[PDB]
C-alpha cells in the first residue's frame, strides 16, 4: 500500500473508534471531512487546532461541557483543522422532526459542499451521516466504516 | 515572534486559571533548549496550535487524553499524555503526587519548564532545575513564563 493509502486507513481507524466510543456513551458530535469542495470559510470560525488525529483527541474534543465540544469539526485528511466550527442550517423537510442542531447543521454543509458530515445523537446514540443533501440514519459500525473507506 | 509568544502565555494562563478553580489536575511541560523527542514520542501525537480552549479539553477528568504530560515545543503542542521520569528527591513536600513527581523529574534532567494543577487543592505550581515552586499566584506565573 503506498504511504498515502496506510496514513488514509490510519485517519478512518481512528474516526471510527472515536465515533463509536461516542455512540457507546451518547455523547454529541459533529464531525464533517472537507473533500474537493474547500471548506475554508467555515474552518475560519472556529477554534485552529491543524492536530494531527487521534481517536484520543477527536473523543476528548466532544465531551460535554467543554469549550470545543459546541459546533463542527472540520477535517482536512489526516488533520483535524478546526473545532467549534459554524455551518449552515438545512432548511430541508427530510430531517427528521425529533433530529437536532447537529443534524440541521450536517444536512446544511452538505448541500453546498461535497464534504461527508457524521453525526451522533447524543438522545440516542444512533450515528448518521450527511451527503449530497441527505441525511443516512441509524448507520452500523460496519456501514460508516464502510462509507469512509469509499469516499 | 513577540506578539506570538505572548499570545501562548496568554492561552496557557488562562487555560490554568480555568483548571485551578475547578480543581483540575494538569501536567504541562515547555520544552526549551534540550530536546525532549523521547518524551513526546511517549504520547499521543497532536503538533497543534496552542488555544485555552484545546489546553482545557486536554486535561478533562476521565477522558483519553488526561492522563500524562502534555508538551509544548516551537510554540505548538507537540503531543499528550506523555510520559515524564518520577523524581526521586527527598525535598519534595509529602503531601504531593505523581504529577508533581514527575513535573520535579523532567525538570532534574532538562532545561524546560513545567506547570503542575494540583487534583487536591487546584494550586499551581512550576518545576525548573529540580526545584518545584508551589502556590503560585497567576501574577507570578505569568512572571515565570514571561521570565522564561
Ligand atoms: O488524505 C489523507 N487522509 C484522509 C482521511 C481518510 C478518512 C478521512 O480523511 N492523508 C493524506 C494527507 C496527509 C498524508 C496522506
Ligand atoms: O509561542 C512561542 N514561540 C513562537 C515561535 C514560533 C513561531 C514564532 O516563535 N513560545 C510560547 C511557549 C511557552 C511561552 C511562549
Ligand atoms: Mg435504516
Amino acid at each position: 500500500p503506498t504511504p498515502v493509502e496506510e496514513a488514509q486507513q490510519k485517519t478512518i481507524e481512528a474516526i471510527t473508534k472515536a465515533i463509536n466510543y461516542m455512540a457507546k456513551r451518547r455523547i454529541g458530535a459533529l464531525l464533517t471531512i472537507e473533500r474537493d469542495t474547500g471548506m475554508g470559510d467555515y474552518i475560519e470560525t472556529g477554534i485552529p487546532l491543524n492536530a494531527k488525529v487521534s481517536s484520543e483527541l477527536l473523543i476528548n474534543i466532544f465531551i460535554p461541557n467543554t469549550p470545543l465540544h459546541d459546533g463542527a469539526v472540520i477535517m482536512k485528511n489526516n488533520e483535524i483543522a478546526a473545532a467549534a466550527c459554524y455551518l449552515p442550517l438545512s432548511e430541508s423537510p427530510f430531517i427528521s422532526k425529533e433530529l437536532g442542531t447537529r443534524h440541521r447543521a450536517a444536512v446544511g454543509i452538505s448541500e453546498v459542499t461535497d464534504s461527508l458530515t457524521i453525526i451522533v445523537s447524543e438522545e440516542t446514540g444512533g450515528v448518521s451521516v450527511a451527503k449530497n443533501g441527505d441525511l443516512h440514519r441509524e448507520l452500523t459500525e460496519e456501514a460508516l466504516k464502510e462509507m469512509l473507506e469509499a469516499e
